[PDB]
C-alpha cells in the first residue's frame, strides 16, 4: 500500500463531488510511478506490447466504443461485427479451415473464462449425449490453475497427470487416467510454468480414440506459435489441423496485443458451441440469452482486440514474434552460459530457470533488488520470465543477463542469505496447502483493506 | 440485421499487411456517429445510464491513464488495488454496512451477473462446509434475474422460483413453503428488472435468518438509486445491511453508479462468507495462485472508472441524479396512467413496465419503435418496460415519450389486429414452447457471429 501516505483514502463517498481534474491528477501521478517497471522491460509478462503509439491507438478505440454493451446488438451492431471478426480471424489463424469451415466460437473476458467455458461445455455435452453425470477431466500437472477453478465450479473431477523429463505431459499417464466418466483431456501450447508445448498430436489422438473432447490451452501461444512455425522454429501442429482437437483457447489480450479483458474460445463444430450458450425462455423479463458468463460486457474491449489484430496483420504478428524469439534465443544462451543455473525443458520464449546448487528464490530476490519482477514457481522451485515486446527493446536482454550473473555470484558468495520475498516463496513451497489457503486468504483481505 | 455488410469490408482472415491505424479509427468513428444518437437522445431503455459527454470524456481519460492495469498483479498496479478496495468500502457504507458492525466486505466484479453467480457459488460452498448440504437449493421469486438460472445450472444448485402477489412483489408465504433442509439461500430484488418493484426484503431477510440460511439482495439495478430515493423522501423499505438477515448484496457501479461498463460490486455481511468466494491454488507448478473472483487477468482500467465516477459524483451527485430520474419517472408514470387502455404493473419508482388488457401491447411497443424508441419487451405477462436513466431527464425527452405513446395507442386502437415488425416475434415467443425458443435463439446467436 505505497499511497497510504501520499493520497487521501476513501472509505465513504465524499459529501460533495470531487473535481474531475483532481481525480485525474492522482491517477496520472500513480501512472508515472507505476509505468516505468513494465515500460522499461522489468516485468515478466504483464504487459505484452507496451508501445506508446500502439497504446494511444487502443485508448482511442476504447474512447470511440466506450458506451458499447454487446448485450444489446441492436444498439451496437459495430461491436457484434468486431466480435464475429475477431473469432473468424483467430479461427483461421488456428487451422480452422482444416476442420472444413465448421470452427466457431466466442469472444470472452480472458483465458480463464475461455477455459471455464470449455470445461462447462464438455460437461454439459457429455451429460446430454453420453449420459455422464459424474464428469472427469484429465490434464497434466502443468495445465493452468484455472482448470481446478473449472473443476470446483462445475463439479468436474480433475485428474492431474505427471510430466516427463522434458516437462511435457506424459501421455501414457494420461491414457491410464481415462475412465468411462472422462469428458475431456487437455494439453497446453505452451503451459505457463515452463513455456513448453505438450505433445498435442498424441493427446488429440488419445482423445479421439476414446470419443472424448480435446482442449488445447493456447491462451499463451495462440498468437505466437503459428508465426514461430512460419519463421522456421520447431513447432508441431497444436490446433484444429489435428483431427482430434475439439476446442482451442487463445488470448487476444496476451500476444494478440489487444487491451486487457478479451480472449477467444473456439470449438470444432457448432453442436459443441451450442452447449455454451445460456438461454432463458420463461423469465418475466422477456427473452434473455448470453453466449458467455457475463450479461452486460465492456464492448469497447472487443473493439480493441479487433483493432489490434487488423493493425498488425500477418506481417505484424510475424515481426513481433520474430523479435520475441530472437530475444528469447539470446536470453536462453546467456542463462545456459551462467554456472549453477539450468532451464526447465526446451521452451521457445517463456523461460523457467532453476538451480540444483543454489537457492533459486534468493537469485530471484537479487534480481528483484535490481528492479526485475519475475514469477516465482514451485514444484520445482524456479523463477520464470515470459518475454514480451518490452524485452525486445535495445539493451533489455543484456541487462537481464548481467543482473542474473551478478545475482548468481552474490548467492554463491552467501548461499544461506535469504531476504525479502525469498523466505516467503521458500515457506510457501514447504507449507501444507490448507495453511497456504489460510494465509493467502488473509493476503487477499489485506489488498481490500481501506485505512 | 447487419447494417455494415455493404458499407465496410468484412474480415474473415487476418490482413496480410497491417491496416493503417487511422483508417481503422475512421471506421469505428463512423459507426459511433451512426449508433450514438439512439442512446444520446434518450431513445433507449436502460443501456446507457449517464451518457453525458463531459462525464464520458472524463472516464475515457481515466481508462487511458490506467489502460495497462491488470489487478492480477497488485505489485505492478497498487493504484488499481486501492481503487477496488475503495469502491468496495464506499459502496458497503452506502448500503448500510456500518450497521453490520464494520464486518461488511466484498469485491469488485465484472458485472451484475458475475456478482450474482459469485454469491450463489459462495452460499453453495459455505453450506457444504458448514451445514453438510450436498444437494443445495435456492429459493427466489419468479421475477428474480435470469442470472439465477445461470448460477443454478453452472454450480449444480436446484433453483426454486416462487410466485408474485398482485402487486408483482415476491409472495413470502410461498417462499417459506419452498424452503427445505437443503435450501442454502433465499433472494429478493431491489428492484427486480422486469417491473421495477422492490421485493419485501425485511420479510425475506427475517425468513432467511429464522432458517439459518443466506439472504441475497439483488440491488444490481437499485443499489445506486434506492439509498438516495430514500433520502429524498420516496417510499423505499430497508433493503440492505440494516436488516440483520441480509448476508449479501450486489450493486452495479456500471449501472446507476455511472462507471464504465464492466464493473459491479458483491458485498457480504462478514469475512467468513466472503472467504468462500476466493479461489486459491497451492500445488500448481506455476506457483502460488489466487483469484478473488471468476477472472484471472482483468481490465483494471474499468475499476478505475468506477472509483473515479463515484468520487466525481459524491453523495450530492447521486442525490441530484436520482432526484432528476425520479421526477422524470413521476411525470412519465402519470402520463401513462392518463392513457385509457394502459396500466403499469405494480408500483415502481423508475423502471416502468406497461401493459394493456384491451390492446396488443406488443404492437403498441412496435409503434414506439417506429418512432425511434428502443424498449424492452416482456412476457409473463406481455408488456414492455422503460428503465429511465439520466438520458431521459434531458429537456423534452419524457414529453416525446408520452406524445409518441399516445399516438401509438391511438393507432393500435384504430387497428387492433395490426401486428408488424417485431410485434409478431414477441407474440410468438410468448406462446412458444421453451425448447423451441431455445433452438431459435441458438440460431440467432449463431447469426450474430456470422462473417
Ligand atoms: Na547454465
Amino acid at each position: 500500500k505505497p499511497y497510504r501516505d501520499r493520497f487521501p483514502s476513501h472509505a465513504r463517498l465524499p459529501r460533495a463531488g470531487l473535481p474531475r481534474a483532481e481525480i485525474l491528477a492522482e491517477i496520472a501521478a500513480m501512472g508515472a510511478a507505476e509505468s516505468p517497471a513494465w515500460r522499461d522491460g522489468y516485468a515478466s509478462g504483464a504487459v505484452y506490447h507496451g508501445d506508446e503509439h500502439h497504446i494511444a491507438f487502443l485508448n482511442e478505440v476504447y474512447a470511440l466504443q466506450s458506451q458499447s454493451n454487446p448485450l444489446h446488438p441492436d444498439l451496437w451492431p459495430s461491436t457484434a461485427k468486431f466480435e464475429a471478426e475477431v473469432v473468424a480471424m483467430t479461427a483461421h489463424m488456428l487451422g480452422g479451415d482444416a476442420a472444413g469451415g465448421t470452427v466457431c466460437g466466442t469472444v470472452t473476458s480472458g483465458g480463464t473464462e475461455s477455459l471455464l467455458l470449455a470445461m462447462k461445455t464438455y460437461r454439459d455435452w457429455a451429460r446430454a449425449t453420453k449420459g455422464i453425470t459424474a464428469p472427469e477431466a484429465v490434464v497434466p500437472v502443468s495445465a493452468h490453475a484455472a482448470f481446478d477453478k473449472a473443476a470446483q465450479y462445475f463439479g468436474i473431477k480433475l485428474v492431474r497427470t505427471p510430466l516427463d523429463a522434458d516437462y511435457r505431459a506424459d501421455v501414457a499417464a494420461m491414457r491410464e487416467a481415462i475412465t468411462p466418466n472422462t469428458v475431456v483431456v487437455a494439453g497446453s501450447a505452451p503451459g505457463y510454468p515452463h513455456g513448453v508445448v505438450d505433445p498435442i498430436p498424441e493427446i488429440a489422438a488419445l482423445a479421439a480414440e476414446h470419443g472424448i473432447g480435446c482442449h488445447v490451452d493456447a491462451c499463451l501461444g495462440g498468437f505466437i506459435l503459428p508465426w514461430a512455425e512460419r519463421l522456421g522454429y520447431p513447432v508441431p501442429p497444436f490446433d484444429f489441423r489435428l483431427e482430434g482437437v475439439t476446442s482451442v483457447s487463445a488470448d487476444t489480450h496476451k500476444y494478440g496485443y489487444g487491451a486487457k479483458g478479451t480472449s477467444v474460445i473456439l470449438y470444432r463444430r457448432p453442436d459443441l458451441l451450442h452447449y455454451q450458450y445460456f438461454i432463458a425462455a420463461d423469465w418475466p423479463g422477456g427473452l434473455y440469452f448470453s453466449p458467455t458468463f457475463a450479461g452486460s460486457r465492456p464492448g469497447a474491449l472487443s473493439a480493441t482486440a479487433w483493432a489490434a489484430m487488423l493493425s498488425l496483420g500477418e506481417e505484424g504478428y510475424l515481426d513481433a514474434t520474430r523479435r520475441i524469439l530472437q530475444a528469447a534465443d539470446r536470453l536462453k544462451a546467456g542463462v545456459r552460459a551462467i554456472p549453477s543455473l539450468k532451464i526447465l525443458g526446451d521452451p521457445l520464449w517463456v523461460i523457467a530457470v532453476a538451480s540444483d546448487e543454489l537457492n533459486i528464490y534468493q537469485v530471484m530476490e537479487e534480481m528483484a533488488g535490481r528492479g526485475w519482477r519475475l514469477n516465482g514457481l514451485h514444484r520445482p522451485p524456479a523463477f520464470h520470465v515470459a518475454l514480451t515486446l518490452r524485452h525486445t527493446e535495445p539493451g533489455v536482454v543484456d541487462r537481464f543477463l548481467a543482473d542474473l550473473q551478478d545475482a548468481v555470484a552474490q548467492v554463491r558468495a552467501h548461499p544461506e542469505k535469504a531476504t525479502g520475498m525469498a523466505p516467503v516463496y521458500g515457506m510457501a513451497a514447504a507449507a501444507p496447502p490448507e495453511l497456504v489457503r489460510q494465509v493467502l486468504t488473509g493476503f487477499i483481505d489485506l489488498l481490500y483493506e481501506v485505512h
